[PDB]
């Protein structure tokens, strides 16, 4: 039997310097990074793509 | 005595289709057509520049 060594689960940082591991709950509980104001978006494609 | 003929001031729109004649007060009063959500600013230039 061969030993599985365990690398530990890093930790990614978010909003206020709060660091947690999934995407989601960071992004669900402190938000991102940096403020960004808004997305003007653009879009091209047929109306019924637009719609 | 030559006649000097009137030309009525126009009137720019602003927002929610308010018009008036001076860009200042009817921006102040109503504000820009559209709505972009903010200014990302960048700039290039000194330190003392950048203060």
């Amino acid at each position: 039997m061969k030993e599985l060594i365990y690398i530990e689960e890093p930790s990614i940082l978010f909003a206020h310097g709060q660091k947690c591991t999934d995407p989601r709950d960071g992004l669900a509980l402190f938000g991102p990074l940096n403020q960004i104001y808004g997305i003007k978006s653009g879009v091209v494609g047929t109306q019924k793509g637009l719609q």
